[PDB]
C-alpha cells in the first residue's frame, strides 16, 4: 500500500542477509556488464537458470529450495534481469530474461542537449548505440 523508494539506506536492512544471495547478485550484476555491450546476451532463460546457478553439479538444487527465502533479501535491493509470463509450446509459464542498464538506453528529448561526438551520431548512420564488439 506504499512503494519502496530504494536509495542508499535500504542497504542497511539487507546487510547481514547477503550470505547465499551474494552468488545470485554476482550472476546478475556480472552477466550485465557484458550484456549492455551486446543486445541482451540472455534473451530467455527459466526460473532454475538462476535457481540452478547457486550450485553447478548434482547438488545444484540443494540451495534452490533456500532461494525461496533468499529472494526476500534480493527483492529489497536488486532485480537485474526481467520477470515475464510467456507462451511456449502453447503453454504460459514464468521465465526470467535479460535487461542491461546504461550504453543502450540513450535518447534525445525536445531540446537536443549534447555536443558533436562522445555518444553516437545524428541524421547520418541510423543504427543503435552498441555495435559488433
Amino acid at each position: 500500500g506504499s512503494p519502496e523508494f530504494r536509495w542508499t539506506k535500504e542497504e542497511e536492512e539487507t546487510r547481514q542477509m547477503y550470505d547465499m544471495v551474494v552468488k545470485i547478485i554476482d550472476v546478475l550484476r556480472s552477466h550485465n556488464e557484458a550484456c549492455q555491450e551486446n543486445k541482451d546476451l540472455q534473451p530467455y532463460m527459466p526460473i532454475p537458470h538462476v535457481r540452478d546457478s547457486l550450485i553447478q553439479p548434482h547438488d545444484r538444487k540443494k540451495m534452490k529450495k533456500v532461494w525461496d527465502r533468499a529472494v526476500d533479501f534480493l527483492a529489497a535491493n536488486e532485480s537485474r534481469v526481467r520477470t515475464e509470463t510467456r507462451r511456449i509450446g502453447g503453454a504460459d509459464f514464468l521465465v526470467w530474461r535479460w535487461i542491461q542498464p546504461s550504453a543502450s538506453c540513450d535518447k534525445i528529448l525536445v531540446i537536443p542537449s549534447k555536443v558533436w561526438q562522445g555518444q553516437a551520431f545524428h541524421l547520418d548512420r541510423r543504427l543503435e548505440r552498441p555495435h559488433r564488439d
